[PDB]
C-alpha cells in the first residue's frame, strides 16, 4: 500500500537510521508483531530490534493495530502510521526536500544491499528493475494520474502472502523538468 | 516511454558523467536536435553539449532518428537507443548491479537538484513525490504486473507537449525482500 516519504522533520530525522528504515519498510501494507519483525531481521540483535520498534511507535511512525494475550503476556501488532507520513507536506523547503530524498534513496540502497547478500542472484529472474518514463502532464492531469495509478495498483496490493509469492517493494520518484 | 537503466558496462560507465545522464534523461520518450537540447541546458557551454551528444551517439546510447538540411547545413535529430538499454541484463553480477543503482540514483538526484534551482518551489503543488508500495507477487505474476503497468502508462505517455503541461520524469525501482 502506497506510503509517501514522511515530511515531518522529526520522522525524517529518525529514518536516517538504517535499522529504523528497514523496520518501517517491512511494515508497508501489513501488520506484524515485534516477534515477527525480529524473525525477518535475523542479523539484528533481538533486544535492539525491540528497542527500535519502541522508538518508532513512541514517535508515531508506527501505530498499534492489536494487542492480545500470548503465553500469559501481552503482544502488540504494529503497522505504518500512514497518517503520519501524510502530514506537513506543504511547508517543505529545499533543505527538507533534499534530506527526504537522501534518506529515501539510502533506505532503498540498503534494501538492495540486503538482496545482494543472497547466496545466489539473478537480477533479471529476481525481478530487480530500475526504470524511467517521461510524461507530459498538467498539474491537474498529474492529480488524476496519481489517483488512477493507485487504482491500477489496487488489485495487486490485494494479494495475500503465499508459498509462490515474494514480497516486492516498488519505489517511485516523480520530479518535473 | 519506459527505458531500463542500461546494463552494458560501457554504457553504464558513460552515465556516471552528470551531463551525459542529463542528456539521456531529457531524451526519454522523444527526439530532439542538438540545438534543442542546447536550449534545454542553458548552463552548459554549447560546444560541450555538442561534444557529449557526439560521445553518446558514437557509443550507441543515442540513435539518429532524422537528418535534413537546415540553413544550408545538415541537422540530426536524436533519441534514446532503447535497444541498447535492453542488452546484457542476464550476466549482471553484484558489482555491476550496485554500480547501475548508484549511477541511477545519482542521475535522479541531479534532476532533483535542478528542480531546486527554481526561484520559487512548492514541492507539493509541483508534483514531487517519493512513494513506496509493497506487493506480494510470484515471479510470473510480476511479469504480468510489469506488462499491465506499461499498459496503464500508455495513454499518459501518449500526451503531446502543450502550454498547460509540464514534462515529468517517473523513476521506478523494484526490489524483492
Amino acid at each position: 500500500t502506497t506510503g509517501q516519504m514522511p515530511a515531518t522533520s522529526s520522522l525524517v530525522d529518525l529514518l536516517h537510521h538504517p535499522l529504523r528504515w528497514r523496520i518501517t519498510q517491512l511494515l508497508i501494507g501489513r501488520s506484524l508483531t515485534t516477534r515477527e519483525l525480529a524473525e525477518l531481521l535475523p542479523d539484528v540483535a533481538t533486544t535492539t530490534l525491540y528497542r527500535q520498534v519502541g522508538i518508532l511507535v513512541k514517535a508515531g511512525v508506527l501505530m498499534v493495530t492489536a494487542e492480545h494475550q500470548v503465553r500469559g503476556a501481552v503482544e502488540r501488532t504494529y503497522t505504518l502510521n500512514t497518517q503520519a507520513g501524510d502530514a506537513d507536506h506543504d511547508g517543505v523547503d529545499a533543505d527538507r526536500l533534499r534530506t527526504m530524498f537522501t534518506v529515501f534513496v539510502a533506505g532503498v540502497g540498503g534494501h538492495l544491499d540486503q538482496y545482494l547478500e543472497r547466496e545466489q542472484i539473478d537480477p533479471l529472474a529476481d525481478g530487480i528493475a530500475f526504470r524511467q518514463t517521461a510524461l507530459n502532464l498538467s498539474d491537474e492531469e498529474l492529480a488524476e494520474f496519481l489517483t488512477a495509478f493507485g487504482e491500477f495498483l489496487a488489485p495487486y496490493v490485494a494479494h495475500s502472502p503465499a508459498p509462490d509469492r515474494t514480497r516486492r517493494v516498488l519505489s517511485t520518484i516523480l520530479i518535473p523538468d
